[PDB]
């Protein structure tokens, strides 16, 4: 009961990005101020693959093709124009204004996580955890 | 109950990223500032690519392609125009204005984590904690 | 109950960026100021992998090819006109404006973390923590 | 139960990044400032990989192809134009404005981590922490 | 159980970067100020790699390819115009004004770090810790 996965045939071409003819005869790129420029783009991954166990795994693309996961923090206006405190005593949190913005990015594949806390409190703990264990022919 | 994945033929090319003819036949690249600029781009990663336990892995492309995951802090304006305290006393957190932002990248792939706290607060811990057992053939 | 993961057979050209005839014929680069300017890219990692156990690991590409991952920091203003204190005391924390921003980058691959932390506590913890252990046919 | 991981066979070329032609036949590359300006690339790693345990291992690319994971601290303005106080005593934290900026790179890869912290706190620790033990054939 | 991974054989050329014809026949290579200015790139680093474990290896390429990773510091102003203050005592931290920038590069590997703190604490600690254990065939 084990296993022989393959015998694969082709014949014509594979992944072979071949840009031929007056296609792409005239690149004018430019670039300014900050961010970038690009001409073209001819990704052809193809691939031959064989396995017993594809476990967990990915085999073509996994993040991110073309996205605008882009982050920006708070823009508003945090505004304290006076606290009349006479006498505070062992105020381990008094009085605190917090003008605060959390943000995180997409958790993506196996396992992943993205944590994204804001505020006055979260004492006591924050972020993953994690106790990853993979054996290969193993316990 | 072992295995034998394999057994591949190909005939035609692979990966060849031939650019031929007129194609490409002039770049006028620029840039000014910051940034980049490029003519253009053929990737072909093709493959051959056995095993007999692909645990927990990529064999193509992972994390990020064609992407602006790009960051910004806080742009508002933080006004303290008074703030009246007379005596505090063993004040652990008190009179605190925090204009504060925090952000955080795409976690991609396995057992990734993306934290991102802001406030007043998290005292008693941040943070991810992994703990990862990996064995080949073993234990 | 073992393996032999192999057989592989390929005719053809294999990764061979022959860039031929009237394509690229003329380059005219220009930078200024910082950042780059580049002419083309032909990246064709083709390639031919056998294994027993492929445990977490990547056979292609992994990070960033075309991104723009680009981090600024606070851009506001922090105004601080007057706090009237006339007396603290042993005031660990007390008064503190603090204007703060803080980012961080894609976590990617297997037990990546991007912790970012900003504010006004945190005490008592930050950061990641990683205990791995890898045995290759170990325990 | 052991491996016997080989058995490849190629014909044609091999990465040979054979540049032939016209194609590239004038260069007319400029810079000025700082910066770089570059002709082209032709990057082509094929390559011939066989092992019998792949563990947490890259065999193509790991890092970054064309990113612009550049950096930028604060950019406003911190005005103090007083702060009234007549007499603390043993304060070990007040009366601080604090504009401050944090930023960290993508964390790419096994067991990467970017703690980035920004603020008026983040006593008590910082920063990483691993304990790494790898051992081939080795408990 | 042990193992004999190998078995390649090629035919064609191998990683030549036979940069023949007129392409390339006239480089115009001019620089200014700072920076660097280049011609051309042909990199194609053919392999024949056989192990028995690739344990945390890398085996193409790692860090960095095309890519501007570059920093800058705080560009605001800082204005403080008074703090009128008359009698402190033991003032372990008080009357702080500091505009603080920081900011740390691309964590890309195993086991690596980027920390990045700024602002007006950070006592008790900062910075990574590494305990690294490796053993060929050893425990």
């Amino acid at each position: 009961f084990g296993g022989n996965p393959g015998g694969f045939g082709n014949q014509g071409g594979f992944g072979n990005s071949r840009g031929g003819g007056a296609g792409l005869g005239n690149n004018q790129g430019s670039n300014m101020g900050g961010g970038m420029n690009f001409g073209a783009f001819s990704i052809n991954p193809a691939m031959m693959a064989a396995a017993q166990a594809a476990l967990q795994s990915s085999w073509g693309m996994m993040g991110m093709l073309a996205s605008q996961q882009n982050q920006s923090g708070p823009s508003g206006n945090n505004q304290n124009q006076g606290n009349m405190q006479r006498e505070p005593n062992q105020a381990f949190g008094s009085g605190n204004n917090s003008y605060s913005g959390s943000n995180s990015g997409a958790a993506i594949g196996w396992g992943s996580a993205s944590n994204a806390g804001s505020g006055s409190g979260f004492n006591g703990g924050f972020g993953s955890s994690m106790d990853s264990k993979s054996s290969g022919w193993g316990m």
